[PDB]
């Protein structure tokens, strides 16, 4: 009953936050809930964490953040227990400006793929609207955000073209041409000499502005900017005759994110930071599937950025990062490939997952993974004592491997890393599947991660 | 109001009603309802319907239906109003024997298409199963038939392979060896001797034995046959920024099906059959996504059967039916395609429908559609009558036609037949789209050529 | 030992009757003997069929053959229980003209395929000419028939190239061009035409040794042979095959195996059959052109089922029969030979979906139109099975595949009867020379025996 609930949680909390923003958000409220307190990025915080230490959470961008437990008698050498994980999922991204002329009376908005999307499986799905909003309350000067969401109104959906015509109708399309998000076709209110204050007049069609605006509780004129995403709005389903899967969008990586939090939080129940002598973290990368190579992705350093911050403020003797970091295990958590039975040829035998069994090893000799010996033998070890079981997955010689951002936090922080996640099918898809049991399967194993890693770690 | 209640109506009845069977058993339903007479194709009709006519229907092989008004002062020249659709639609059907032996523990169903299916559209989607069994109860010889649906519940899936592989993950996929619907993942009860006696044992997963018989409420033993298919349960859906559209799967071609039925239905309530002297009919049709040629479908002739079987149990004297059918006019009602505007260069400029507008009239110079000059002159005065636009679809010299059964009912009963329908975007996707107000405009239609029709043609 | 017998009277069947005309001719004699009475489809049958029914058949264009038999307690709600086949197969024709001047010598005469002939698998085999020949005796107007055969005399023989050749002699080879069978290699002493014999329509048409040949082989002069539908086909006869004689090899299987299974069920069944007391209308009818898609007046879509029905029904009582309730209460065996397992081609068949040999009849599966099969059927026939004791194989295409058709689909459409695609498997189909189990033509029989004894029985269970 415990793996179904949580497998039920998993799936409104991908539901009711689509967009990264949302994500994040929802993250940051449940910290708040578990008595993490929020420090913002802008601020020193030599002030905000004092001796005892204590639970706290920053966020950067609205899309990076970290949640963290600093222990009363933490040292350097006791290390960081980390769990890093990517919160983006592929997605289409509204252009700078949507605005599209209407084609013969349809009204269409222009779009950009985030990732790989805009191929097949996005055709005919239907799409709701959501992201961020940038506003300027009228007479002010300050600029505020708001988290809009269209769910369940699906607003568009690309149309693929009816097999009937023949060639034109077979893939792949031209992602700039053809697959277009179709968002209504209207009938014959101007717009108002005030909208037309809005900086976004004339950028985004005025029904899209003031469906948004409406959303978020705000005028027209005083929208100032928008970073909204089309995903689909079909809510997950417990699947299969005898409900073995998760039938799911954007589980690259929200599955690994939300079981790594919700470890964190059911470790942090029972932690008092009082009688602690442990660094432990859950944090939370945008951008994975576009390089990392942003301030709010992984190479944007965070992590090292808070562990250096809380160290400095913690304590007045200064604190070797060298020796903390030689002495921490990173978990890089990111989902990797469930065997599909339908394409045997591209794994590898003895080296793939199957479902509802535990968490998954990447494993990779060319530098796609940063798992070593020792980090398997540990986590082999970690498993062992929790009674969790571990999975394998390895490309085939003849294969190629995608990749995480486990060697970039391997390498900035000279720590060794771990490359495991959940295994799913149909990664990439607009609608994965992984198995009704691997979240409560993957919060056991993060929960024993943070529980035992200190004293497995101690034993090599 | 009207047009929203009957567009969400349209939502419930695809949704709830999956295979041909459920619709026709919906329809028929609907019928005695509605004081429709059900008359059993392997009887005489002699005895059933006499001098005063009335309403009935009879039903073949389960998904043919015909509904029929026959006034008592009908006669040979005043023709048949007829509207002909089909109730099949493109779907995925478990083979004889679906058993397949578990790859690597997970369990598959042996399945095959009926029509183009199978192909990137029906990757990742949430597939239930249902349709028609067969059994007979323990102890007895009878045979009876059941229908099953596991909606809500999506039983399977077709699995796309992860992008990160490269070249095998790019389609087209053979829809035998990759295309394979994964319906589960079982763990560690055997059949019983019970069990065993179902003609099924064997032919079919245990598990799936079990499933469908408990669906049925019948013992596996007493299973003898299925003919299940396996269909999104994604449920339609209203939507656009502006709620233009309608999501929903199979509206090929349930959407002129129900549009057709509704209005007989409407316009029966206000015929007084001991006064009328017309002879109307809905006739639906199975097979017609795979040409037709079949008992069930359009050349299988249930139409002109009703019609002569009809007119010799109506009277004593002889009935000309050549006369009558001179005298006739046959709607053909099959879904047209709506102008994709990501797709302009396939689209006829002058020749294409659009949304929430009205009933599309289908024309070609080459046999693809029975449409002709006479025919075109009266739907356009019907419809100027009736207060109905009228659109127009034909494709560009350079392009392809798809087929309907129009040509077939016009060649085999010699009387006029228009193509004509509801138009529709992503015709044969696994889940299409119209307009909002279509299914509403589709019955206001077809609802006026039930009632002027005849009044119309005699002008010619 | 029955299984043997009606093993070894299937090949003789086949050896002795080469062409379609001949195998129509076989079973009208066949029934002649078993008291069934011909009617001809030119007269009106009102005054040949009475009320206490009886046992007929008639036959359109000398290669559509129908066989009845006719309850004297007979009613429309009891349908009628229909086996169809088709009786042509894939062979050669010669052409209008076959004349050809002598090539270096040698003589040829000019041929058409009819179905997927002329390939490969018809070269270097010795072929015998027959067919039917149209004649009008001297001083008369009377057009007549005759059938002639020159079995075992192989007169053609269409010449594989040496591979030595090299190019040239790889396939495939030009139908018009290269596989032209060669009949001769004439000498100066074949004598030149007489003046009688350039009195036939036909002199001039066909070579004078042809024309002297199979007017000599009906008995009749060549200025009496106006015109002629001959075949070219494998005089080789069939034979029982297998180190433990489990199969039968032999010629033309598609589709006469099942006509001459069906047949001789319809003759066993007949045979216990009481016109008088039974209230059973029973038919097997022999289409003609199915290899060429049955649009023809002699091939399914040409209605020779519907037509004995609707004559035989009208002639059979005084009162008005509702065709319609006949039908909806028929069951129609489209009974056209399905493949068995190729061993060799393991990647063309269906895992679970095809039948291996002397097992038992094999019912043909296809969810998009190519059979007419459907669930009811199948359970039809598989309770019918299960109570006569017969064992069901199905055949099905993978979906990765290509299905071939039958005329299962066009009677289902024309009479709107539930119609099963079914019959017995065969290897190469379509191939000049065919195999099956040894058993199967038995297993046939019974499974058609036990179909017209019990369809009735069982589909009053649905
Ligand atoms: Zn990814
Ligand atoms: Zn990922
Ligand atoms: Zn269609
Ligand atoms: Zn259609
Ligand atoms: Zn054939
Ligand atoms: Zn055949």
């Amino acid at each position: 009953h415990n793996y179904e609930d949580i497998a039920q949680e998993f799936i409104d909390f991908i539901y009711k936050n689509p967009t990264t923003y949302h994500v994040v958000s929802f993250f940051a409220e449940l910290l708040d809930k578990h008595n993490f307190k929020y420090l913002s990025e802008k601020s020193n915080w030599q002030d905000s964490i004092g001796e005892d230490g204590g639970k706290f959470y920053t966020i950067r961008n609205g899309t990076n953040l970290s949640a963290f437990i600093l222990g009363k008698n933490w040292r350097a050498e006791k290390g960081v227990g980390v769990i890093g994980s990517h919160v983006d999922a592929l997605t289409v991204k509204l252009k700078p400006v949507s605005f599209k002329d209407t084609a013969e009376g349809y009204g269409r908005i222009a779009v950009a793929p985030y990732g790989g999307t805009l191929n097949e499986l996005w055709l005919d799905r239907d799409l709701g609207i959501g992201g961020r909003l940038l506003y300027k309350k009228k007479g002010t000067n300050e600029i505020k955000s708001a988290l809009v969401d269209s769910t369940p109104l699906p607003v568009c959906r690309i149309p693929s073209l009816a097999p009937h015509f023949g060639k034109p109708a077979e893939g792949p399309f031209d992602k700039e041409d053809q697959t277009i998000p179709v968002i209504g076709f209207p009938t014959p209110e101007p717009p108002t000499d005030d909208e037309k204050k809005s900086p976004l007049f004339g950028k985004h069609c005025i029904h899209l502005l003031r469906y948004v605006a409406k959303l978020a509780g705000v005028e027209v004129s005083e929208l100032i900017q928008m970073d909204l995403d089309l995903f689909d709005v079909q809510k997950g389903t417990i699947g299969g005759i005898g409900k073995h899967f998760l039938f799911a969008p954007r589980l690259d990586d929200r599955l690994c994110s939300f079981a790594a939090m919700i470890a964190l939080i059911c470790y942090a129940k029972d932690v008092n930071t009082e009688e602690s002598d442990l660094f432990s973290t859950v944090t939370l990368y945008d951008n994975e599937e576009i390089g990392s190579l942003t301030r709010q992705g992984a190479k944007g350093g965070l992590l090292e950025s808070v562990v250096e911050r809380s160290s400095s403020a913690f304590t007045k003797k200064p604190v070797d990062l060298h020796t903390v970091w030689a002495n921490s295990i990173i978990l890089s958590a990111d989902v990797n490939h469930l065997y599909n039975p339908n394409f045997p040829e591209v794994y590898l035998k003895n080296h793939f997952p199957v479902p509802n069994v535990g968490i998954t090893l990447s494993l990779d000799p060319n530098g796609h993974m940063a798992t070593d010996v020792v980090g398997t033998a540990l986590v082999e070890e970690l498993a062992r004592r929790n009674g969790d079981k571990v999975q394998y997955f390895q490309i085939k010689n003849n294969s190629r491997s995608g990749g995480t951002i486990g060697p970039s936090l391997a390498s900035q922080t000279g720590a060794r890393t771990i490359d495991l996640g959940i295994a799913q099918l149909s990664m990439h898809s607009i609608r994965a599947a992984t198995g009704s049991k691997d979240v409560g399967l993957g919060v056991k194993f993060f929960n024993g991660f943070f529980k035992h890693w200190r004293s497995v770690y101690d034993e090599f």
